[PDB]
DNA sequence: TTATCCCCTTAAGGGGATATATATATAT
DNA sequence: ATATCCCCTTAAGGGGATAA
DNA sequence: TTATCCCCTTAAGGGGATATATATATAT
DNA sequence: ATATCCCCTTAAGGGGATAA
């Protein structure tokens, strides 16, 4: 996949997985224990997002993370 | 790297790297705009650390961040 | 004190005594009217130190030596 | 017995000791494995005798010392 | 017996100094 | 605040052994 | 579904500073 | 060169829930 460098980025790349899945936003959220909202939230505006709140979407969503160099 | 699981995971790959690339968390600060406090606040409790930080972090430690399955 | 049987021994028993009261080789060097490598000398080497010097030391460390069966 | 201050003192207190028992110095000097002649230098002239031999007439002497206070 | 005296070599203790260790101040 | 080192002068103690 | 909006409490990240720790100079 | 603390301003994310 594409390496990321800003908030957005991610959030952008997170719901392209996200609907090319067909989860709704909601049962994202549940599986985690969050709200579909804080997911919304994420989505929309993620500058703002916590960490922990960005990982939990990260399992949600079957996926990981991992470091890697600036090109 | 490795496969990183959560915030206490990649603060300790983070700071790890820190220090091995000789860098500080003054030195770092200045660099890309923010307090010494906010790093080092990252990397004992970075749970709710924001994502915009985490980012301006990886560019100062100049390193990507990809994803995998 | 203790049985003291030769010259390492008498050094040993002296030493101690030296740095438990607190004093250094150079606070009762100058005591005395010798050389601070005189002592030093004598505490680690102390086989042929002159008798003169190990009662120089007796005073400054301010003890007496008797002798037993 | 006496506490000793000086060179001198001791080497006296030794000669004492020495002709007390009746041993000839040339047999002291024998026992300790050294020279009758050593054995008159510490009794004549102790304050440049060393310890080594000082302690070697001790054992002859079948005496031994001990450290204590300058009253 | 034991006080001295010869020859030889090993070092002590003083004058004059000094790198290291032992226990403590001070810089980012 | 110990342990060490240089240069020097002075004596120790072992060889081996004689006046007193 | 999913982008927003209310109420409440927990904190982050900045300004402005600072005792302790971590690694290093300096006094007898 | 770390981790911490004060005061403040600003937003997150959970309660619980409605326009679009």
């Amino acid at each position: 996949f594409q390496k990321i460098y800003s908030p957005t980025q991610l959030a952008n790349a997170m719901k392209l997985v996200r609907q090319q899945n067909g989860w709704t936003q909601s049962e994202l959220a549940k599986k985690i224990g969050i709200k579909q909202a804080t997911i919304s939230n994420f989505e929309n505006n993620p500058d703002n997002t916590t960490l922990t709140t960005f990982f939990k979407i990260l399992q949600s969503l079957e996926l990981s993370m991992t470091l890697c160099d600036a090109k």
